[PDB]
């Protein structure tokens, strides 16, 4: 099948560093350079042979129309009140930017508040955060260019939605948090670096800093509030209490769910707000997450994992802050994660739990604890919900494998809370009840039970002969659960495909001892898991290695990378989203500092030999056997990936095309695609989204050979 040829390219053979006595040769690494013409004409050979390879099969264009069709329906969010007025997010279908509009009752007519498309042509521009003042009155908003993580963020008056002048630069990772008296915001922003700011530089993010700014005033009169120079990697965000009297600050190191936790009285100020606040450092160490809920006078309700692997709430008074006083309002369940809290009406928490992959959702009484409420859901996902302390309702969001799902609306100044459907529309071109979902639980190689979600056409015979698409992603203690997907379910239905969804170790499933089982000396776990997830599709007569594909993005793109390297036998195709795939520098880069939680870092010996075995960039090796190749792989990445550095797919694919694309026995396409005007993922445009999923089934059906189903 192999038309094309591959890119020559340089390699730097002197390029050798010694890591602990450990030599490493690194012949690509003069691509960690985004700006030199060697890496611009290397992404311009690179994507010159991808894109006729992605597009010479009718196949991608009967897809594209397909998924053009489906993604057509209309896409609300969850409602949420803010002062007299009710906001939600909308796209009619295919509108590159869902647009934000405002109504002033439940029942009135809607107008356009803030619509993003307008922005740019090609939708590149994002709207990424935001903070409305407390009453509701004026609105803080972060803007985002070609996906970038850099931020800047305006300002509207509310009424009227006029553009008010201030702006504020050097945005990044960044909380909104206004003050009650309405003055102006809590952000966070990165003092100047040399170069560029813009998403195509690599350079570390550190020193990230406080400020105050002032509604009203020039950026350059903004207030520093709190700063770390003893500690470059401490990020501290802000946020007001219910009540606007305290501003706690949540510090992290990392992306393990921990933080210091310290307040600040805001009556306390000699002044207001004029310099560094007079913290009061409650919590100060990074044993513990403390997540804020709700406060009544010096008593703060923060749902916490001290001592508590699946979560918990505890009341912890400032008047009497030891440890032993602390009051535990909800204990925590011996098996269910308890995801997210939040408190409405005054004296509610609605409470969040994970239970066996699945959200459930309730209603407590702040004062004690006490379950007052279920709200009944289908199998799936809680994906938006709104309720602050001073609202009489809630808004929140089902979604699940099969359904677009539903926004249900509740009345908590009710007697007999009845939740109502708010929102609900039907895909058409997708019968629901065709498909089946279905869970079990595998053997690991260890013998640990792990989750896997199978979603298949109902009435299929189990004979190995379907199509699979497994993913998985494995780390920071995110749980993966049921979503809807328009371009999965065209797989399904339009390509016969079995899809399915492995809940590996390191996620945040069955909470932290979850999490730990798959990160720093045990994130071969990981690996292990999603082999032993694609072992039982096999076994069980699901798909053939031959048919399998696996996916993953960012840590997913890790592990999809790695498993091709460990088990090349078992897939058929990879693709990997901007994955990480040098794990012995990607900490030298942007925000891949805070990652070392998860991974460890390189410049420790013992996490080296950890790493060194995984790293998929070192880890590229001929399969031993004459019968045996790599599978097919697709990398996919973007220029202005600041999240995960673009470096790591250009040097990965340097390695696969060279190491084993030269082989006589490699049939299979090793190829990445660039894009331009996009970055890791989030707030890419509805056109990019279609012309990505467009792109990687087609890598999928060509490399299969899988004929369309119409
Ligand atoms: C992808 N999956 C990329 C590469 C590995 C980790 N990662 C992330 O995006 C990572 C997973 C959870 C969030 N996150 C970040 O890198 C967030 C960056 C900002 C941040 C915020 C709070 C604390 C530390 C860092």
């Amino acid at each position: 099948m192999l038309s094309f040829q591959y890119p020559d390219v340089y390699r730097d053979e002197t390029a050798i560093q010694d890591y602990h006595g450990h030599k490493v040769c690194d012949p690509y690494a003069w691509l960690e350079d985004p700006d030199s013409e060697q890496t611009k004409a290397f992404v311009e050979a690179q994507n010159k042979i991808t894109v006729p390879f992605l597009e010479q099969c009718p196949i991608r264009g009967l897809y594209k129309e397909r998924m053009t069709e489906l993604y057509d329906y209309p896409k609300y969010s969850c409602h949420f009140k803010k002062g007299k007025r009710y906001f939600y997010f909308y796209n009619t279908g295919l509108q590159n930017q869902r647009v934000l509009y405002v109504q002033d009752s439940l029942e009135g007519e809607a107008r356009v508040f803030l619509d993003p498309n307008i922005l740019s042509d090609d939708g590149t521009v994002a709207l990424r955060g935001y903070a409305f003042s407390e009453d509701g009155e004026y609105f803080a908003y972060g803007l985002s260019a070609s996906g970038s993580d850099w931020v800047t963020i305006k300002f509207m008056k509310v009424d009227g939605a006029k553009e008010l002048p201030d702006v504020l630069e050097r945005v990044k990772f960044s909380c909104m948090a206004w003050t009650h008296d309405g003055k102006g915001m809590f952000y966070n922003a990165y003092p100047q670096q040399d170069g560029k700011s813009d998403g195509t530089e690599t350079s570390t993010n550190l020193h990230q800093k406080l400020y105050y700014h002032v509604l009203g005033t020039d950026q350059s009169e903004d207030i520093l509030c709190a700063e770390f120079p003893d500690e470059p990697k401490w990020m501290g965000g802000a946020e007001l209490s219910d009540d606007g009297r305290y501003v706690l600050l949540s510090i992290r190191e990392g992306c393990d769910p921990v933080n210091r936790l310290w307040y600040c009285d805001l009556q306390q100020e000699s002044n207001g707000i004029t310099g560094i606040l007079k913290w009061v450092k409650l919590i100060d160490n990074f044993e513990g997450e403390y997540d804020y809920v709700t406060n009544e006078g010096t008593v703060f309700t923060f749902k916490t994992n001290r001592h508590s692997p699946n979560y918990r709430l505890i009341n912890i008074d400032f008047t009497d802050p030891e440890e032993s006083k602390w009051k535990v309002l909800v204990p925590e369940h011996e098996k269910d994660v308890l995801e997210w809290v939040a408190c409405v009406r005054s004296n509610f928490l609605v409470l969040c739990y994970l239970h066996d992959v699945k959200n459930t959702l309730q209603l407590h009484d702040l004062a004690t604890g006490a379950l007052l409420k279920i709200f009944p859901l289908e199998v799936g996902s809680v994906v938006g919900y709104s309720g602050q302390k001073k609202d009489t309702e809630i808004f929140y969001q089902f979604t699940s494998f099969l359904s677009p799902g539903i926004i249900y609306h509740c009345d908590l100044t009710k007697e007999e809370l009845e939740p109502r459907v708010f929102r609900e529309v039907t895909v058409k071109g997708i019968d629901a009840s065709d498909y089946q979902t279905v869970q079990i639980f595998y053997p690991s190689k260890d013998g640990t039970k792990i989750p896997m979600f199978i979603v298949h056409k109902k009435g299929i015979k189990l004979d190995g002969s379907h199509p699979a698409f497994l993913y998985g992603y494995g780390g920071f203690n995110i749980s993966i659960t049921p979503n809807y997907s328009v371009s999965r379910l065209i797989f399904v239905r339009h390509m016969g495909g079995v899809l399915a969804v492995a809940n590996i170790r390191g996620g945040g499933e069955y909470g932290e001892t979850w999490h730990k089982g798959g990160i720093l000396a045990n994130k071969q776990n990981c690996f292990d898991d999603f082999q032993c997830a694609a072992e039982y599709l096999i076994k069980e007569g699901y798909t053939s290695p031959k048919r399998l594909t696996i996916n993953g993005g960012s840590n997913g793109g890790l592990l999809v990378a790695t498993c091709a390297n460990q088990r090349p036998d078992l897939f058929g195709c990879v693709i990997a989203q901007v994955g990480v795939m040098d794990m012995l520098k990607f900490h030298k880069y942007t925000i891949g500092h805070a990652w070392t939680t998860d991974y460890g870092c390189s410049d420790s010996k013992q996490h080296f030999e950890w790493l060194i075995k995984y790293s998929p960039l070192h880890n590229v090796k001929l399969p031993e056997a004459d019968d045996i190749q790599y599978p097919s792989m697709l990398l996919l990445t973007a220029d202005h990936d600041d999240r995960v550095v673009p470096l790591h797919s250009l040097k990965f694919i340097a390695t696969l095309q060279y190491i084993v694309g030269r082989s006589r026995k490699q049939n299979n396409p090793l190829l990445i695609h660039v894009d331009t005007k996009a970055g890791h993922g989030a707030g890419k445009p509805t056109a990019k989204v279609i012309e990505e999923v467009s792109d990687m089934f087609a890598f999928i059906a060509r490399c299969l050979n899988i004929d369309w189903i119409p």
